[PDB]
């Protein structure tokens, strides 16, 4: 059985997956997707040529199935109902019988549990710093993202009990997280998007499902994981209402 991999949005894990797939001569297609456009329909041409053809198994790595996948398609993900699963890098390596080296174990740990996941595998201060910078660089974080981050922590950040609430006009939130870490609970929101990081995401999912269908909600990891809403699917008032509901969990 021959392997076809379709890669979704880019980050340090997806970059590492490209490296391993490259070194091992695996058929894979990388349309340089990002976290917000990781659609299976981006690979409609490849689904047409390899879909339902016996010799090939198709591995979609963190792709929303906005089109019906063929019968020879296996979803490779660690989000939503797969949120307790090992990271995509770990699952891809297992399929290829690739032993993850020390660097790649940190890539998987950061992908699944951020900085706590790396401290759990004995990461050093300099190991954590290189992973975080490479992770943000692979996301496309640039200098304008890091400035809006500094302003968001300086001028739009309050703490309610154990919860940081940051209003921002920024596009990428990883710059804010690394400046505020360590934290137990962090809520970043924009006029049409919010992402929660930290303890008790199941209680947050309860709140979100009162305001928007589950198809606008993504999450990953356990408690001390993240849960968020797709950009521009909720109104400003809906976000602001949710922000108050999340704040109410601290009172
Ligand atoms: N507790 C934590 N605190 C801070 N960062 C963490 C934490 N846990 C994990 N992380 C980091 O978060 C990253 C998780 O990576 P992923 O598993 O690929 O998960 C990614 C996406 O794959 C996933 N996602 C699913 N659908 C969508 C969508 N429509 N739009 C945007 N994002 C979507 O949600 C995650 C991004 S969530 C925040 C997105 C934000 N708009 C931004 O630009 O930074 C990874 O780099 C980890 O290091």
């Amino acid at each position: 059985k021959k392997h076809l991999f379709l890669l979704g949005g880019h980050d340090l894990e997806m970059q590492t997956i490209v490296q391993i797939l490259t070194d091992r001569n695996v058929i894979f297609k990388d349309r340089y997707l990002q976290w917000d456009n990781a659609l299976l329909s981006q690979y409609e041409e490849e689904i047409q040529q390899y879909g339902n053809k016996e010799p090939f198994i198709i591995y979609g790595v963190e792709l929303k199935e906005d089109i019906t996948p063929p019968t020879n398609y296996i979803r490779i993900d660690h989000h939503n109902e797969y949120a307790t699963y090992p990271s995509a890098l770990e699952q891809v390596a297992s399929i290829l019988d690739h032993p993850l080296n020390r660097y790649q174990t940190l890539v998987a740990a950061n992908a699944k549990a951020y900085i706590p996941g790396m401290l759990e595998i004995g990461a050093s201060h300099e190991e954590i710093n290189l992973i975080r910078q490479e992770d943000r660089k692979a996301q496309g974080v640039i200098e304008d993202d890091e400035k809006l981050a500094q302003e968001a922590i300086t001028n739009g950040t309050e703490k309610i009990g154990s919860l940081y609430v940051v209003f921002t006009t920024a596009n990428k939130f990883s710059p804010i997280c690394d400046r505020l870490y360590p934290y137990e609970k962090l809520l970043i929101y924009t006029p049409n998007e919010l992402i929660y990081y930290g303890k008790g995401i199941n209680s947050i999912q309860k709140i979100l499902k009162r305001y928007t269908p589950i198809s606008n909600i993504f999450w990953g990891g356990g408690i001390n994981g993240f849960i968020g809403t797709v950009r521009n699917r909720l109104t400003t008032n809906e976000i602001l209402n949710i922000v108050e509901q999340i704040k109410l969990l601290e009172l």
